[PDB]
């Protein structure tokens, strides 16, 4: 038993002491040295840990390949399995596999942290189908997340596997040749002829038994009824890792043939309880294609759910039995099995029984009617009968890989050939602490006929029977009740249709019965070709792929945690506050000290220097006397392994004494809790403006926050030297300078003693501009105290809780305008929730105020800003830095002005638009204002007007689906709000072989900064990029660097590098003239031989900057970046889901240094904006505790979230004389354009309200951001939303009412 | 010479673009760098000697 | 550094040229990514040549700080350095010497 | 140099040198070395990439 034997990339692994708790991911990274597979969430929702598994399937007598999340796969389930990681299919050292080459060359890799996982998902698909369809390709990534790319390039590049210049050339791609793929390990194929034997594995706390026969399993269960069975571990893994659970004994029955058998019987198809969901799906699909439609109603329902069930990785390991027995309130399958009466065969030693699943199978929360000694053997999904119809629906926050808000299974059996109900079952998930059946409601319809009266009776019944208390877990009470009725309506209409034979229903109702249908994708990227005579060696302006893309696709690119640990390196786990505001009465570490490997607990008293930190000396390194937010760092545990540090930290006991807390913006205003005084920009005569206005509109608006969700979380490695307080740190941060000074401040040593090195970040987006120090300083202290190197990489839940995010904003506005739509007055008061420290909050509000105008000239305007001081983690910078919030507020009132005026939105926007030479509200002249060009070109290329007609027609022909169209412009001021941060340095060395090493103050986080700098240096020096190299960013090469932020890195570091190159050229001049026909190498050696230094610095300072909020004068920015976007969507008025049909973008990035990288920045930023405004939402309890701490609950855009038709164009002939080689900053500017989707959605909602709500064409309904399915569905007021009501429905009518 | 500390080198291969970082007991970081690059067949800018 | 006290002498030199205590100066190591194409530390001329290169680099620093010193004569080295930083003046430079 | 901590996966190298003042290398046999516990590999001229 004991010995665990499996293979990794063809190599045999013999683990003599396998611990049941060890996951494949940990084993790969910590034991085998294969760091290409990454940790991104540890909960199965990001796919960064994706690998391929291959095994000989005895029942099928065939080699099967499937993908799996290494973070949830126990190595103990892998005996005799062959694992294939990213490093197993190719590399830059040998040869890249077609999959790796294409994602790299097609620009599908930016920061690169998600690339290996996506590479393996694609690779697995190809091993199963060398010639996949476009749909199969998209579906391969239901379980993979990317935060940088916007997905389009990944899909477009992989699309080549199916069956204006271009960003890439498919013709240069190496063809896929399956004959050259690694062979299945011969040794494993031999072991197949050796009958299985029971195995036993013993770990630190768990005992694992791999049962080989049904008899052994039953004997084990009789002997150990408490033992938890484990197959896919997609539930148990979560329970162990996140739910503080511990199961001392596990039995894995995955090998048992009876638990994997598939049998086609007269009543249906039977599946062994261990069968993976992917197998069920394949078998059922084949059945639907072969059997008559009338017999596959239930099968069809199962398939529909499986369609939105996790992703390929989870479905390939998740078992049927696991989902049924876990009995989660939100199971997507149990409602279907219950409604269809799916037969369950239950067994124990000496007993056997088969029972149809009904409402009684789930007695209470997380429990089934199985005895402690019984196990689920098989499940028989029934064939549907004549006169029997079935439907299954699921609605969540995001279509792909999400948790159901409400999910259901619905069945109806009519009397032979009639419309008279004989049987009716409506089962729901997400409406109680278990799967339930609306029996009371359905029982009343037996013998009744399928008609309007039944529809009404059922809805009222559901509204009464499926009630939800205001404190119902998960919230969204109104939305969930509405879905329960809406799903039935859909079922009702679908049944009428099915009854309609066809082998009538109002035409405008038909679309309500259609299941989600994918539309073919169409992407186009337009950019300018470089001058005809430009040398091939001059890559500036060419679509040169990210220099590290290939290494990121091969898993060779090193991120912080990938750096090997020293033999004496320890691990750190932060101990954080569980209270929002309270006094720390005591801390007990007695229990933690008992955890094996425990080294020490560190706190404020251990700090040798200062415990005062933060950008404004606002924070503590470690809490002292009081905690001011849940997540507030109190101290840290240091242990020999990450597991031991985590377990020890978990048992540190802190005794609190609660103090009054201020959580919301509303609370802060009421208690007058702000940071500093009011910020304000005022121009013109407000009093006068409102006087000239024909109309006045005032209101309030809210925009939720956002979690950065960089695929790589915060991470720091600190190496104490033991000499003069010296310390060298490897950190995932955009701010090496502050990291260095903060660490030195905490240690009480000179800054010249600290070295900070940054290779690259797997994403930053502002989340690493300052908050990375929370971890860095803690790790530095641990290294100082122990004398050992120490490291810490945050788990996703820690990261989302502690590090802060985008600032939520609350706005109160009042706008005055003329009947023509022209604005004459505007007042806007902004309030942001800043958290428990200042950090970057002030500058963020400044940028917000700087953009409250967007692209419109407002003669009289007043904007104020207040930073709310609250007991929540400190919010910080996030791509946009306050601009998106202010821009969103602006567009909101602009959309209300058009509706109120009854004029076309685009007409109103155009006439209020600035013109070349105008001054902004903060008095800066707009030179080279390109919005007009972007606007006209976008309208044209998007065929806006023509499609505006198509939209109206669709809305007339559809009652429960509506489309919306909206075109929005944007302008973003370029430059740090702090004048002195607009400086940059570079250091360049030319070695005696002619090779050049460039170093600059900027850091790489996936935006392609180093790539652009190499392109710049190559042009300036007039030598091939092949001779230039940038290794990393370090404080001992370029000091006092500003954080890599404000989208100006290319601008300033490009100039610094350029200058350094000029100095080099100047020095080489004498030798070039002496030997004109010589090579670059000849001149360099001659210079060296003549003792001419080949090393120099470069520096740049952005001229004429310095705005003042006191005088509303001075240049705030160096220039502005512009763009326009038009988006069309389709909403499901019954569920809240929606499709992003098409988006056309025209962006002005001047003369792009690299159109491939810039289009990538445009698409990436647009998708993050799309996320901010329509999908991403963080929920907190009333006491201030964050509920959403992982991808399972926080839904960022998925592959399927992007516009089906995605067109991006870079404005031609628009050089920017204000920046390096006439380019423009592109990082943040495009993000707000994502709002075009938000407003298209609101347009669609207006069509829906006009349809079923009011008749007031001038009605202004509020729609806060993000416009999630909850907000979209709730806004589509109808007879269903009305029946559910919310407060004092038809239930409580007041005794009296004023007349 | 009989320097109390004998010759010593630690070589750290990064796995990226031939990069290598070496900690060496030497009075000649320049030749150490070029000689290692020459043996490896990579540009000198890929080698860091400390 | 091989025991001859080269770094010590360079710190002494930098301190004299910059007119600040040695306590504010530090030399951690020698690396090819900070100073390239260096001759081997030999021929007994290290103090001679590197001392000169350090001197020149120090002169460049003093020149960049002069405007701020004259602007605030009674201030400290720290005040001048911070003023220069906030005025976006580079506080990094190379130094070179040739016999 | 040697006081610098070793990485957990850090290996050790031992030079194999000539015991003759001048001679032709006829053959090299590592069959015995391969038996020593912890043996990883023997490197020679042909292993040099540059
Ligand atoms: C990213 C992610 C997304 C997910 N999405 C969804 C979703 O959309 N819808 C949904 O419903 N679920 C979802 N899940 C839950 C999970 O994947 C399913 O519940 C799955 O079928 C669990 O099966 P498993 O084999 O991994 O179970 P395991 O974790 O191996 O076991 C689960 C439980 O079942 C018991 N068990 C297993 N087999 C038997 C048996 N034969 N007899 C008696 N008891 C048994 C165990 O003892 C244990 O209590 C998701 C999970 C993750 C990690
Ligand atoms: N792929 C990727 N792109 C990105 C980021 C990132 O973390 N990953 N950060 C953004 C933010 S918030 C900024 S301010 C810039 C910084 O880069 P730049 O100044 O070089 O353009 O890039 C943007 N683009
Ligand atoms: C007072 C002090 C210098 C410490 C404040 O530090 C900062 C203030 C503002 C910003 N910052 C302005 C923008 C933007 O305008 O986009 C983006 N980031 C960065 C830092 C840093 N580090
Ligand atoms: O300036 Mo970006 O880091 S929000
Ligand atoms: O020049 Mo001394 O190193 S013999
Ligand atoms: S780390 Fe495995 S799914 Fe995210
Ligand atoms: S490239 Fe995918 S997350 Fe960065
Ligand atoms: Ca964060
Ligand atoms: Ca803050």
């Amino acid at each position: 038993a004991d010995e665990l034997v499996f293979f990794v990339n063809g190599k045999k692994v013999v683990e003599k002491n396998a611990d049941p708790e060890t996951t494949l991911l940990a084993y790969l990274r910590r034991k085998l040295g294969l760091r290409g597979t990454k940790l991104g969430c540890g909960e199965g929702g990001c796919g960064a840990c994706t690998v391929m598994l291959s095994k000989y399937d005895r029942l099928q007598d065939k080699i099967i390949h499937f993908s799996a999340n290494a973070c949830l796969a126990p190595i103990c389930t892998l005996h005799h399995v062959a694992v294939t990681t990213v490093e197993g299919i190719g590399s830059t050292k040998t040869r890249l596999h077609p999959v790796q080459e294409r994602i790299a060359k097609s620009h599908g890799s930016q920061c690169g942290f998600c690339t290996p996982g996506i590479v393996m998902s694609m690779y697995t698909l190809l091993r199963n189908q060398p010639e996949p369809t476009v749909e199969e390709i998209e579906d391969a990534f239901q379980g993979n997340l990317c935060r940088c790319t916007g997905y389009r390039p990944i899909l477009q590049g992989f699309r080549t596997f199916a069956k204006s210049p271009s960003l890439f050339n498919p013709e240069e791609f190496m063809p896929l040749d399956p004959t050259q793929e690694p062979i299945f390990p011969p040794e494993l194929l031999r072991l197949k002829d050796v009958p299985p034997k029971q195995l036993r594995f013993e770990g630190e706390r768990v005992t694992w038994i791999q049962a080989s026969t049904l008899k052994e399993l039953l004997d084990l269960k009789a002997q150990h009824p408490e033992a938890k069975l484990v197959v896919g571990n997609t539930e148990i893994g979560i329970e162990m890792k996140f739910k503080n659970q511990l199961f001392p004994m596990i039995i894995c029955p995955a090998w048992i043939p009876e638990l994997n058998a598939v049998e086609h019987g007269p009543e249906g198809i039977s599946f062994g309880a261990a069968c993976a969901l992917s197998s069920v799906e394949k078998t059922l699909l084949e059945a639907v294609a072969k059997l008559p439609t009338q017999k596959t109603e239930v099968f069809r329902g199962v398939l529909e759910q499986l369609r939105w069930f996790a992703g390929k990785q989870v479905k390939s390991v998740a078992s049927l039995g696991g989902n049924i027995i876990t009995a989660s309130p939100i199971s997507d399958l149990n409602p279907v099995f219950m409604a269809s009466g799916t037969k369950l065969t239950i067994v124990s030693r000496g007993t056997r029984r088969t029972v149809p699943m009904d409402h009684t199978f789930f007695p209470s929360y997380r429990k089934t009617l199985l005895g402690p000694e019984e196990i689920l053997l098989s499940i028989e999904i029934p064939y549907s009968r004549e006169d029997e119809f079935f439907s299954a629906f699921k609605q969540a926050s995001r279509r792909e890989d999400d948790i159901a808000k409400v999910t259901c299974g619905m069945r109806v059996l009519f009397q032979p050939g009639s419309m008279q109900v004989k049987e009716l079952a409506l089962c729901y998930g997400g409406m109680a602490d278990r799967t339930i059946s609306a029996l009371k409601t359905t029982q009343k319809q037996l013998s009744k006929f399928w008609n309007e009266k039944l529809l009404q009776d059922v809805c009222a019944g559901l509204a009464e029977e499926l009630s939800l208390s205001p404190d119902a877990p998960g919230g969204m009470i109104e939305f969930r009740r509405t879905l329960t009725l809406s799903f039935f309506f859909k079922f009702y209409l679908t049944v009428l249709k099915k009854l309609g034979k066809d082998s009538k229903l109002d035409p405008t109702y038909t679309s309500a019965t259609l299941l989600f249908q994918k539309h073919p994708p169409a992407n186009i990227q337009l950019f300018q070709e470089v001058p005809n005579g430009q040398s091939k060696e001059d890559t500036v302006g060419r679509p040169l792929p990210h220099l590290a893309a290939a290494m990121q696709a091969s898993g060779e690119a090193v991120y912080c945690d990938d750096i090997p640990r020293y033999e004496n390196e320890l691990f750190l786990r932060l101990v954080t506050s569980t209270r929002a505001h309270a006094k720390i009465k005591s801390i007990d570490v007695s229990e933690a000290q008992k955890v094996p490997g425990f080294v020490c607990f560190l706190s404020a008293d251990d700090i040798p220097g200062s415990n005062e930190t933060g950008l404004f000396n606002d924070e503590t390194v470690f809490a002292k006397d009081t905690v001011t937010c849940v997540g507030h760092i109190i101290g840290a545990v240091v242990a020999d392994t990450p597991e031991h540090a985590e377990r020890a930290a978990h048992v540190v006991k802190v005794t609190y004494e609660d103090l009054p807390a201020i959580i919301t913006i509303e609370d802060a205003i009421k208690n007058n809790s702000f940071y500093g005084s009011e910020l304000k920009i005022e121009k013109g005569d407000l009093k006068k403006g409102f006087s000239e206005a024909d109309n006045v509109v005032s209101g309030e608006l809210y925009i939720g926050g956002q979690d950065h969700f960089y695929l790589e979380t915060h991470c720091t490695i600190a190496i104490p030297k033991g000499e003069e307080g010296e310390m060298e740190l490897f950190v995932s941060t955009q701010n090496a300078m502050k990291t260095q000074s903060f660490v030195a401040k905490m240690l009480g040593v000179p800054v010249n003693r600290i070295l900070v090195r940054v290779k690259r970040m797997g994403g930053g987006f502002g989340g690493k501009e300052t908050r990375s120090t929370l971890v860095s300083v803690a790790v530095a202290l641990a290294a100082y105290k122990t004398g050992h190197p120490v490291r810490c990489m945050l788990d996703r839940n820690e990261d989302m809780l502690i590090t802060g995010g985008r600032h939520p904003f609350l706005a109160r506005y009042k706008v005055g305008f003329m009947k023509t739509g022209t604005i004459v007055a505007l007042e806007v008061d902004h309030y942001s929730n800043a958290g428990n420290s200042r950090d970057l909050s002030h500058s963020i509000m400044e940028r917000a105020l700087f953009h409250m105008d967007n692209c419109y000239k407002i003669p009289n305007i007043r904007g104020t800003g207040r930073l709310c001081k609250t007991n929540l983690s400190s919010n910080t910078a996030f791509r946009g830095f306050g601009g998106p919030q202010a821009l969103f507020i602006a567009e909101n009132w602009m959309s209300e002005v058009a509706v109120t005026c009854g004029l076309p939105a685009e007409e109103v926007r155009w006439k209020n638009m600035y013109k070349e030479g105008d001054l902004t509200h903060f008095n800066q002249r707009l030179e080279g204002f390109s919005v007009p060009r972007c606007w006209d070109e976008c309208l044209k290329s998007s065929q806006y007007y023509a499609r505006k007609s198509e939209v109206d027609k669709f809305n007339k022909e559809n009652c429960w689906k509506k489309r919306g169209l909206c075109i929005i412009p944007t302008k973003f001021g370029i430059s740090f709000t702090v004048p002195f941060l607009n400086q940059a340095g570079a250091l360049i060395h030319v070695y005696t072989d002619g090779s050049v090493l460039v170093s600059h103050g900027g850091t790489e986080m996936g935006q392609g900064l180093h790539t652009k700098m190499v392109q710049v240096a190559s042009k300036a020096l007039k030598i091939p990029i092949s001779k230039i190299y940038i290794s990393e960013t370090s404080t001992n090469t370029v000091p006092n660097s500003s954080p890599t932020a404000a989208s100006v890195s290319t601008d300033i570091y490009g100039q610094a590098v350029y200058e350094a190159c000029q100095t080099i050229l100047k020095r080489l001049e004498p030798f070039k003239k002496k030997n004109p026909d010589g090579s670059w190498e000849d001149w360099v050696m001659a210079a060296y031989q003549d003792r001419v230094s080949l090393s120099t610095t470069g520096f740049y300072r952005t001229p004429n900057l310095g705005y003042s909020f006191e005088t509303n004068s001075g240049n705030a920015f160096h220039y502005f970046t512009y763009g326009v976007a038009c988006s069309e969507v389709e909403i499901d008025c019954l569920t809240g889901d929606h499709k992003n049909l098409r988006t056309d973008i025209v962006m002005d990035v001047g003369s792009s240094l690299n159109p491939a990288i810039d289009i990538g920045q445009v698409e990436g930023a647009f998708v993050q904006g799309l996320g901010l405004f329509t999908l991403e939402e963080l929920h907190y309890s009333p006491e201030g505790s964050l509920h959403t701490r992982g991808p399972s609950t926080y839904k960022i855009p998925a592959f399927g979230s992007i516009p089906t038709e995605f067109r991006v164009s870079l404005l031609r002939d628009c050089p920017n004389k204000k920046a390096i080689y006439a380019s423009k900053a592109v990082g943040e500017p495009p993000l707000f354009l994502g709002a075009s989707v938000f407003f298209a959605i609101k347009d669609a909602i207006r069509a829906a309200r006009a349809q079923h709500t009011n008749n007031n064409t001038k009605e202004l309904f509020r729609l806060d951001s993000p416009a999630t399915p909850e907000k979209i569905r709730n806004a589509c007021v109808d007879k269903f939303t009305t029946l559910c009501v919310t407060g004092a429905p038809g239930n409580c009518k007041p005794w009296s009412l004023r007349v």
